[PDB]
């Protein structure tokens, strides 16, 4: 979303804006609705 999934912090996404923030220590680590367990 924001950064390229670098190494000091690790972003992902899947639906629309579920997407998802994981910094390199539970410091920052956003976590969005399980959208991506697509039925």
């Amino acid at each position: 979303n924001e950064e390229p999934l670098p190494e000091g912090w690790e972003i992902r996404y899947t639906r629309e804006g579920v997407r998802y923030f994981v910094d390199h220590n539970t410091r920052t680590t956003t976590f969005k609705d399980p959208r991506n367990g697509k039925s």
